[PDB]
């Protein structure tokens, strides 16, 4: 699982774009 930094705490990923999804209120690929 790769680690994006961005958390989905707030509000969904945007990090989507990249493949990190939400998991466990944070962005993992």
């Amino acid at each position: 699982a790769i680690p994006c930094g961005e958390s989905c705490v707030y509000i969904p990923c945007i990090s989507v774009v990249i493949g990190c999804s939400c998991r466990n209120k944070v962005c993992y690929r």
